[PDB]
């Protein structure tokens, strides 16, 4: 299975200055739950911003850099390489990867951040005409989680 995994705001903002625009522990938990034991595929800029591979799953980085060889990370140099990865593969970001893969994935796991943030990177536009809502779950608000959010699982019609 090939899935997108993304958190975007009301205007599809996903990032600002190579970082996430918001702080939301519950969404980190969501990512951990979904992708532990599976595979994340991410672009070079996203990886470098994270700074190290995420524990307990396969980390795959897409880059043109022939010198990229990082401990605990597998490198790919083409989009076509993604389709050779076994198991459940999550396209993890950032903007460039989402733009390349939105028309190809089976599935999308989207956290809608119910606010409007300043961004410089965006998830591509999509229409519910193309996607069935398999599930929609309101995020619980906390002292630690203060931005309303909704976990959507969308399946390509
Ligand atoms: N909120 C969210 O759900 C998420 C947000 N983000 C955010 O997204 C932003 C980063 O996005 P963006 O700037 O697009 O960067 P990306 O993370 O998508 O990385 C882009 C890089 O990936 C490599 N790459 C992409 N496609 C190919 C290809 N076909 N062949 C070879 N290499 C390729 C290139 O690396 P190179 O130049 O080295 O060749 C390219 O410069 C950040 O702000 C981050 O915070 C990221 C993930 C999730
Ligand atoms: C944790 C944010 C997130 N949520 C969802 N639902 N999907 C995603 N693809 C992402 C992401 C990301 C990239 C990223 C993660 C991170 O913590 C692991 C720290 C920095 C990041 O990029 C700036």
């Amino acid at each position: 299975t090939l899935s997108i995994l993304v958190a975007h705001d009301l205007q599809r903002v996903i990032g600002f200055e190579n970082q996430l625009p918001w702080h939301l522990p519950n969404d980190l938990k969501h990512v951990k739950k979904l992708s532990t034991g599976h595979t994340l595929v991410m672009g070079r800029k996203t990886f470098e911003s994270i700074g190290k591979p995420l524990p307990n799953r396969r980390n795959v980085v897409l880059t043109s850099d022939t010198s990229f060889n990082v401990e605990g990370v597998d490198v790919i140099h083409s989009i076509e390489d993604i389709y050779q990865l076994p198991g459940h593969v999550f396209i993890f970001g950032g903007q460039t990867l989402f733009e390349e893969m939105i028309d190809k994935v089976d599935d999308m796991y989207i956290t809608v951040i119910e606010g409007k943030f300043r961004g410089d990177t965006f998830f591509p536009p999509y229409t519910f005409e193309d996607w069935e809502v398999a599930s929609s779950v309101e995020g619980k608000l906390d002292e630690k989680n203060t931005i309303p959010h909704t976990f959507l699982h969308l399946i390509r019609k």
